[PDB]
């Protein structure tokens, strides 16, 4: 599993559970092709999105549905979602972990890429 | 200015200067219509993007072109850009300041929304 | 002002108002001597802490009293405070702006350092 | 292990390895008593700092030696270190994970507290 997502709730100090995540791949016509998706687990994680075979070089977009998450908690949020757009490059480490720390009016994301 | 952007460079401890920013507004067909664009100043600030009159209700996307910024500094960063997508002015006119703090493999964005 | 602090509330999307800030400077015995204090304004800003003359070389600690801030909003936060410790003016006088973005279980701080 | 630390390098997009971490406990006389310490692993983690028996309620300080980390990489940093000060409370979740994302002139820290 070369692509992982770890989402944290900076308000409650807990993993962000049941957050919808959609991954897209940029197509030849510059549109976003659905690639993979899921809901974060009780540990705020989402793995098994793709395989080494399928995760070829290219531009990918990871959309985290933060708005629905905050609405479920009864908290008015700012963003429609958090977007993480990046290029997968074979000439570097294999495993991509996208960290995302969520607050109603702020989010931070950090990519950790390793072997 | 109802729409403002403040960008900081967390590697150099300075405002992020000459960063290109493109703003889009969602149309009916889910496509992103260009709304406004500019580049950050020496203070990492970008005002004069729009006016209260033109900045109507809608879903807006503020795209900060961080990749170019880092490459010019000799750094190969992770993200293509930093995207900030939000509904604006749905409860009346508001003033928005989008803060962004950039690192090659990380960014944070915080929105300050005030009622004039 | 050579020392400035800008604090934002990432839960409400606003400046963090009336946040107490204490600045200390390290002495010889590793103890923290009180240097200056204040509270953030409506803009989440705090200037007038010190002067160029008084702000000599040294190791400074900017302590932001976030716990009190969150408790007053009905939130029980994780941190006692947000501490920002740094060497200042060791290469001559500089201007420092300490940005802080607060959430109940998280905070970020970014320093902008400029040469006047 | 009720206390864990996960440190990430936001410049290189990798765990922050070999970062010294010192944990202190606030004593009756308001001074900081050394409690535990170590160096982050190849995964930027530091566990086995303490036990449930020893990790009683009280105020703790986690000092991350970020200055030495950046100096090793030949990068001039701003902070002397990153400090995370908090109260351990029995009336909540047991495991504390302190996340820290490091940049030369910025750091973010997020606490994740779970069962």
């Amino acid at each position: 599993c070369p692509l992982m997502v770890k989402v944290l709730d900076a308000v409650r100090g807990s993993p962000a559970i049941n957050v919808a995540v959609h991954v897209f791949r940029k197509a030849a016509d510059d549109t976003w092709e659905p690639f993979a998706s899921g809901k974060t687990s009780e540990s705020g994680e989402l793995h098994g999105l793709t395989t080494e075979e399928e995760f070829v070089e290219g531009i990918y977009k990871v959309e985290i549905d933060t708005k629905s998450y905050w609405k479920a908690l009864g908290i008015s949020p700012f963003h429609e979602h958090a977007e993480v757009v990046f290029t997968a490059n074979d000439s570097g480490p294999r495993r991509y972990t996208i960290y995302a720390e969520l607050s109603p009016y702020s989010y931070s994301t950090t990519a950790v890429v390793t072997n």
